[PDB]
């Protein structure tokens, strides 16, 4: 309920004219890429849980985004990672476990046509297979992104506000479902802006980004076993509901096939 009070203060409602505005996905002041990644189809006995988990996480993402939108003193500050981090540090202790924080780095040199794969693999700590659908999404979105970032010489703020839905084998060969809520933040410096139109190129591109991270694993087990926990989740989500992230221009979802964890993945 300390989370409830935090959010009550920011906003001082399920009707579509009453739900809270979210931070616009693409702007001259920065972009927020709203995403839902599912890694592998769920086995028969987990499919219901996964479909519910995906809905829950998209709602949590829109709740965080709506708080930021309200809390930001100016349009520019809607794209300031530190405000996203402040709001997530309120959600995580309340509804999540295994909190993560701190910087990560993407320092790699790949062909333009491999950039989309590099993004997914970094976003999830995974070895991906076919990501051609996401590659088409990112390529087309890159046109809009490039247009905005090239308007001035300034750094262009760039955030991923997303969830991952992991269906991977434990050591005993049994599939588990891990739903994660993640907010990552970086920027494009002037010399990096070229990257946004390089997804069709077979030429090499240097990806050097310092990425600030915050996130946690959702208590999906307790949500389906503990009725009083299910209730605080549902009531909170109902009260502070943001506009659907699936209506944003920056939105993409997919079920990626043939995926396994990489050596950075934490079980």
């Amino acid at each position: 309920q300390d989370v409830d009070l935090y959010f009550q203060n920011i906003h001082g409602r399920l009707a579509s004219n009453e739900t809270f505005d979210i931070v616009p996905g693409l702007s001259k002041d920065g972009a927020v890429q709203y995403q839902t990644y599912q890694f592998n189809e769920a086995p028969k006995h987990l499919q219901k849980q996964v479909k519910a988990g995906r809905i829950l996480m998209e709602r949590f993402v829109a709740v965080a985004s709506a708080a930021v939108n309200k809390k930001a003193p100016s349009n520019k500050e809607k794209y300031h990672y530190d405000i996203w981090k402040e709001v997530s540090n309120q959600l995580i202790p309340a509804f999540f476990t295994d909190p993560i924080k701190g910087e990560q780095n993407l320092n790699t040199t790949v062909k333009g046509v491999e950039v989309a794969k590099s993004v997914i693999q970094f976003a999830g700590n995974v070895i991906a297979g076919n990501v051609t659908g996401f590659a088409t999404f990112l390529q087309n979105f890159g046109n809009g992104l490039s247009a905005e970032m090239n308007k001035t010489q300034a750094n262009y703020n760039y955030l991923y506000a997303y969830s991952t839905h992991d269906l991977f084998q434990d050591t005993s060969g049994n599939v588990f479902y891990k739903p994660r809520f993640l907010i990552y933040g970086t920027h494009f410096k002037q010399e990096q802006k070229k990257i946004a139109t390089s997804c069709a190129s077979y030429q090499e591109v240097n990806l050097e980004f310092g990425v600030d991270t915050v996130g946690g694993t959702f208590r999906i087990e307790e949500y389906f076993s503990n009725e009083t926990f299910k209730k605080k989740v549902d009531n909170f989500l109902d009260k502070y509901e943001g506009k659907a992230i699936d209506d944003a221009d920056s939105y993409f979802d997919d079920i990626f096939n043939g995926v396994k964890p990489n050596k950075n993945y934490v079980y």
